[PDB]
């Protein structure tokens, strides 16, 4: 039947991959929807949706450029038992001599598939052919257990691939960081002024019928259609979107937050992110992108935005995927703080009186996604100072966003968000009172809590519990504010912290 058979996974979805290259009919290649793969971790019934119509539509564009593709949805993949065995059985049955794959983007997948074995059957794996920093050589550029700095693997990496360059090897602009004028809040006018998001019309209605036939279990909800960027078309149509409406704003709003308006959820950011892991844009295209709209802005997008947007891809998705391969097996075991609280249950219903984290979760819920200064310094914030169980948080921030992979969580939960690797990515716990949302967002106008109150009754939580969690954690001017008490004002905070933490179910 077959020689060859090839795996592709539902985030190898590169339509630029050597493999199609060429057309060959000894070449069977494989897609299949896994009930392994939905039981690893909750996933959002949203990112369920989003990653089997992207696997279709890539098994309908790779069929139409002629390739073999068998597409095995659950109703097909539930007689074999795991991924190995619908690999061993169906390379039996076509009497293939060989399997190839793409090295695949968890650390349990990975190792998977390296321990596969078959028999008769050479086995071969080879690059995604999507990253940017190539996979051999994360050994040199983030050694083992070391707190390797970002910005100069940054200033590195735009050395290496020539963006926002001068002739004489020097930034553009005259620094290398653009983010001290990419921290404003949004007000009235701008409020006003907020861009419509790019939605897509996908129906997934077979897709759930499918999964619920199944019982499988998932979180959070979904309608009758799916507005998240199914295949390449939508991908490039939403990058599209964003550099002509919402690049010239990007970093100017990046850290901010608001409540009242309608498009709250998406802002000026370009909720890329599952294109980008799904493999459906390359890094490369869309830093690309980005650029060549600056340059043709002729000023009306200011250098900040663009390096903004750029450094998030440039050097911080491809320092935490280095950190992540660098680190994974002892990384998931880190909990630098011992943080073991059990996560609070509106988690799972965004039914609390802080107005920050009911707008996140239900936000998460809702939508499956949130913008980055939300997961770090809402519900990050917030599982850090709670000292929530950074277990059931990395569960929480892979199931709930759908472009939640573990090479990319993994690092930004437990080590930026929780500290709880010690400090080898963020160097620092990025605790905060309720001072920087009352700053960076709206929230505070529509909480319950007051935030320019500490202690006492209807005082904002964050306020007792970042000094707590500092005062817990001194031994490492920030402390200045809090020498800067009487001794009763500081009991009355480290009272209602605890107060709180008792009651963290009622927030
Ligand atoms: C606690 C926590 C958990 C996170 N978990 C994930 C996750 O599972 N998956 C994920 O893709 N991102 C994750 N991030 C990073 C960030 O939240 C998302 O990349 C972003 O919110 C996706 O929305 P966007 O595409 O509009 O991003 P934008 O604001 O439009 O940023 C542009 C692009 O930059 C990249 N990027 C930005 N920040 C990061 C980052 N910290 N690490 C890696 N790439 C980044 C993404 O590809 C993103 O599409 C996490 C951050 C935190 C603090
Ligand atoms: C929800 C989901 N479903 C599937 C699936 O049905 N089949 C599949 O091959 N992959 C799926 N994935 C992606 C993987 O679970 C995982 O995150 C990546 O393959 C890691 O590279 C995800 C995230
Ligand atoms: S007052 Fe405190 S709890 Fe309420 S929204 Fe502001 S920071 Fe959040």
């Amino acid at each position: 039947r077959y020689s060859v058979v090839r795996l592709i996974l539902g985030d190898q979805l590169n339509h630029a991959h050597s493999w199609f290259s060429e057309h060959r009919d000894d070449v069977l290649y494989l897609i299949a929807e896994l009930h392994q793969e939905q039981e690893y971790v909750r996933h959002h019934i949203q990112k369920q949706c989003a990653f089997f119509a992207a696997m279709q539509a890539f098994a309908d564009y790779l069929s139409a450029e002629g390739h073999h593709v068998w597409h095995l949805d659950l109703d097909a993949s539930a007689q074999y038992n795991d991924l190995p065995d619908l690999i061993a059985q169906i390379c039996q049955q076509v009497q293939a001599d060989a399997f190839q794959y793409q090295r695949p983007d968890e650390y349990r997948l990975l190792e998977q598939m390296a321990n596969l074995r078959l028999s008769g059957i050479t086995i071969g794996c080879v690059d995604t052919e999507h990253f940017l920093l190539p996979f051999a050589e994360i050994p040199e550029q983030f050694p083992a257990s070391k707190a390797v700095l970002m910005e100069h693997f940054y200033r590195r990496m735009r050395k290496r691939f020539g963006y926002l360059m001068t002739a004489d090897g020097k930034p553009e602009g005259g620094q290398w960081n653009f983010d001290a004028d990419n921290r404003n809040k949004l007000k009235s006018p701008d409020l006003l002024q907020l861009p419509t998001p790019l939605c897509f019309d996908n129906p997934v209605a077979s897709i759930k019928a499918r999964i619920e036939r199944h019982r499988i279990p998932s979180i959070g909800q979904v309608g009758e259609s799916l507005l998240w960027p199914i295949n390449r078309a939508q991908a490039l149509s939403l990058l599209a979107h964003f550099c002509q409406i919402c690049l010239p704003n990007f970093g100017r709003f990046q850290d901010a937050m608001t409540a009242q308006h309608p498009h709250r959820w998406s802002l000026y950011h370009s909720r890329l992110s599952f294109a980008l892991n799904s493999k459906l844009l390359s890094p490369r295209e869309v830093i690309e992108a980005t650029i060549s709209a600056y340059r043709a802005a002729q000023g009306q997008i200011s250098l900040a935005q663009v390096e903004g947007f750029v450094r998030q891809i440039l050097g911080w998705r491809e320092y935490v995927r280095g950190m992540y391969w660098s680190n994974m097996p002892h990384y998931q075991t880190r909990n630098h703080l011992g943080a073991q609280r059990p996560l609070p249950s509106y988690f799972w219903n965004g039914q609390t009186k802080m107005r920050c984290l009911q707008q996140a979760i239900t936000q998460s819920l809702d939508f499956g996604y949130a913008h980055h200064i939300q997961r770090l310094m809402v519900t990050g914030n917030f599982a850090l100072l709670t000292e929530c169980d950074p277990d059931q948080v990395d569960a929480w921030y892979l199931g709930i966003y759908i472009d939640a992979i573990e090479w990319v969580e993994l690092p930004n939960t437990r080590g930026m968000a929780l500290f709880a690797d010690g400090g080898l990515i963020a160097t620092k716990p990025y605790s905060a009172s309720g001072s920087y949302i009352n700053k960076m967002s709206d929230y505070c106008a529509s909480c319950a809590y007051q935030v320019k109150l500490k202690s006492g009754e209807k005082a904002c939580p964050l306020n007792s519990l970042y000094w707590r969690f500092m005062l817990k954690h001194r031994d490492r001017m920030l402390y200045k504010t809090w020498d800067k008490m009487t001794s009763d004002s500081q009991q009355a905070i480290l009272s209602t912290a605890d107060a709180y933490l008792s009651q963290i179910e009622s927030l």
